């Protein structure tokens, strides 16, 4: 029945011509303007790195002082937004070739003639050469004035709408860095006020490692805690860090401060709050991703297994990989890996508070043990069953009331003729010490686990095993 | 305390310089290869997309018979996948410009010389200028061999590995229209295996208004109903198509095909099952976003307000904004309005089912009613719950048992001195019409709701008032 078409038929007749790839930049630009963000205010986001970046440069030619600052201004009647960054500048060369050509980014070059990049390849954040052009989103005419650091390099202004051409003109008075103003469009005039703009700035670029003020005044004095040495970071300021990116009043319970470059970057802080869960929390995460000190999600979906959304904090990565929007490319298998690697860090963390303080972990296991319920049932991998299953907590026939057990220790406790974790499900200890069940365990002098919560039967019933151990109810028969 | 350095000190000094923006023809190529899509298996859906885009010109110029095809080949021991369309196909010039540059599209161009327009800037899908280069994604080769249309135009081979060139020759053998060949990446190999190919156009392309061939098998051909006049499709063809769109087995409770230009362009078809709802359904849209016939989300999230979530079915938009990816622009206002637009419609459409066949509607309301609860629950617009509210069906005491009630209803039984809307939640009406709380009612001849279902009075107390008439529970004092 088959119906094709596709037949080798075809043989080159005449020499071939050799031909670049071209570009349509003025489709390129309206494509940046247009089609590729989401929200119109990552303009903000994309000046700041940019500001960052210059400062950056400027930082490892300080070898070879200066304040490293990044200012905005906003003017609401003039409706203009300007940010000037006291980095390297750019001269004329500069201007013209990494301005004026899209997809073109200075960053390759000053990280290649860097004879160690490590430090700076990790503080760049420019990959793509197109972030300036998100300026063109809400800005009608966009100057830039600009300054090298360079022997007695001039000052220069450019000058665009955004429209294919741009003009370059010697200046006086530029101030060491680049200052950009924009002239914002009638339906963008929100970025000239200054509540605004703060809110942007929050939100995407405070952690940015420059002191960033606006109208005058410091917004970001709150520093990236996840970067430093774990030791030097004092519980108070845990406290106050938990309470400024949980957006919480409580303090954490437990932290975990995280770093690894193997098998991949990774600089975070994670906290359990100490307040109980709410029901939106248990209903559905608030870990946020970053990249080099910059907001990728605020709420991931998901860098975390789902059962570890009550976890609040921070995940950094420089092996992000980002789409051209600098949002997270989709399901890469870097996420899922990162995803893997957080989920067995926090369960070997979290069963090392069980040991080292039992009290205290009894009482994180009576307010968030849910999650690990559902963690259990929820996933099909039985490794992973099992390693959550390790946070779990029990009483036993064989200890006295209210002290609680896990199954490493009941395991331990069993003898070598024995595969079989027995458990019994009932309100309270009293009537499953006296169940029948329980009787006829009793009789064959075996332990048997006391379960009271919900869904401890449903959930032991999923594990099904336990380190080559059957769980095994005994109320039946 | 302000500290500042934005100061207004920049003159110009020299004369301006002008010039054009350019671009990095080499740094786009890698963007568009590495940095847009989530996942490579899209290459096909814009090869697909470009195949039609071919045709339907041709279809224009048939005015002024050929076949009007789309044929994939894959070869496993090749590594090799092809597509061939039987259409308009390209000169050197169109090779060389439309190939070669990054950007530009030959769809603008196509439109403004056609006399009118409408038809064929509807089934256009290409308008950012980049799809063609997705190939480079999967393939270290990439052959195009073309034929023009034209008089007496000679065929062409196109030649590149994606690494900013590419070569052209005449070529002998070639038929009228383009075949595509790739030369697949080692860790692409499975785009040569048949049942892959077939997986990705079942999920994006086929519901292109071309027959799709692979290895001569159509794929394909089921059409796009919801293009079509609605009285032209039979009860038959929507249990089909129903069943195919759903991944179905059970038939269409209810069909609502809309179709509307304004305020915004929509072709819809609606389906609500005649299975009761799942509890996956309860738990959590399976209506796909399609945009000219080609995919662009699976799974609202969501172009319905939650509550409508249990619908099934399509809806298409020549509207909908798309980022360059062809994903969806997040939260674009559209979006919006196009939400609340079939929000409206679809809640009109179920009240015209009331009243056409209120024995139907009430086997619907048993097994759906939760979701309109819900709904209520979940804004604080007004005119939404009480929109939503004239869906909910009641027992009443002015009825006889088992015969069902709106709200509506009951109000245009009201006398005009009184704005009370009494109701009483009872496990059953032989309950409600024997409670105390009726019999006071009773005594001053009000009709009362009575209402047995959960969450009936939850709902009705977050609803508060309806058409300005207060809902207050009989069950006090
Ligand atoms: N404030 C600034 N100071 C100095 N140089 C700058 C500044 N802003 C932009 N540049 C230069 O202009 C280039 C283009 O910037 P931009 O379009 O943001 O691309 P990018 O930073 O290189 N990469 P990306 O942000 O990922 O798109 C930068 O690489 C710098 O070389
Ligand atoms: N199979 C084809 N037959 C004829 N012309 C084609 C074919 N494929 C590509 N072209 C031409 O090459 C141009 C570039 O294609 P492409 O890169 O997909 O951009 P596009 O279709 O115009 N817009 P988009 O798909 O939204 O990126 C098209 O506009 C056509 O002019
Ligand atoms: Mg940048
Ligand atoms: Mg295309």
């Amino acid at each position: 029945t088959l119906h094709n078409i596709i037949t080798d038929t075809e043989n080159v007749q005449g020499s071939f011509s050799k031909h670049e790839f071209q570009a349509e930049t003025k489709k390129l630009l309206d494509i940046v303007a247009r089609s590729l963000y989401s929200e119109k205010e990552v303009f903000i986001r994309e000046l700041i790195s940019n500001g960052s970046d210059a400062l950056e440069k400027l930082r490892h030619r300080m070898i070879t002082t200066a304040p490293m600052e990044i200012h905005l201004q906003t003017d609401s009647v003039k409706g203009t937004f300007t940010i000037q960054d006291t980095g390297v500048g750019m001269n004329k060369e500069d201007l013209v070739s990494n301005l004026g050509t899209i997809a073109r980014s200075g960053s390759k070059a000053f990280l290649d003639a860097l004879q160690n990049q490590a430090e700076a390849s990790s503080s760049i954040i420019g990959q793509f050469g197109v972030g300036f052009y998100s300026a063109f989103m809400v800005a009608d005419k966009v100057e830039v004035y600009s300054q090298s650091a360079e022997a007695d390099a001039p000052g220069y202004k450019w000058s665009s709408d955004g429209s294919g051409v741009f003009e370059v003109a010697e200046a006086s008075g530029v101030r060491q860095g680049t200052k950009i103003v924009l002239h914002l469009k009638d339906d963008c005039k929100e970025f000239s006020s200054e509540d605004r703009v703060k809110e942007v700035v929050t939100k995407y670029s405070n952690f940015v490692s420059f002191p960033i003020f606006l109208n005058g005044r410091r917004l970001n004095t709150l520093q990236a805690l996840w970067m430093m040495e774990p030791k030097d970071i004092s519980e108070w300021q845990h406290e106050e860090f938990y309470r400024y990116v949980a957006q919480a009043y409580d303090k954490p319970r437990y932290t975990l401060h995280y770093r690894a470059d193997a098998p991949l970057n990774i600089r975070s802080i994670f906290y359990v709050p100490e307040m109980k869960p709410s029901m939106f929390d248990v209903s559905r995460s608030s870990v946020a991703l970053y990249s080099r000190k910059i907001l990728i999600q605020t709420k991931a979906t998901d860098i975390l297994p789902k059962w570890l959304r009550f976890l609040r904090g921070v995940v950094d990565s420089e092996d992000i990989p980002l789409n051209l929007s600098r949002e997270l490319l989709q399901e890469s298998a870097l996420i899922r890996k990162l995803r893997d690697v957080l989920q067995q860090r926090v369960i070997r963390f979290l069963l090392d508070q069980s040991k080292k303080d039992p009290e205290k972990y009894a009482r994180f296991f009576e307010d968030y043990g849910l999650f690990m319920r559902e963690g259990i049932v929820t996933t099909g991998e039985q490794s992973v069953k099992e390693d959550i299953a390790k946070l779990l907590r029990f009483e036993s026939s064989a200890l006295p009331a209210g002290q609680q057990t896990s199954l490493m220790e009941y395991s331990s406790r069993m003898k070598a003729g024995t595969r079989n974790i027995y458990y019994l499900c009932a309100p309270n200890r009293h009537l499953a010490e006296h169940s029948p069940y329980f009787e006829a365990m009793k009789q064959k002098d075996m332990e048997v686990l006391f379960c009271f919560e919900q869904f401890d039967e449903l959930t032991l019933l999923h594990l099904r095993e336990f380190d080559r151990k059957k769980l095994i109810s005994a109320a039946t028969d």
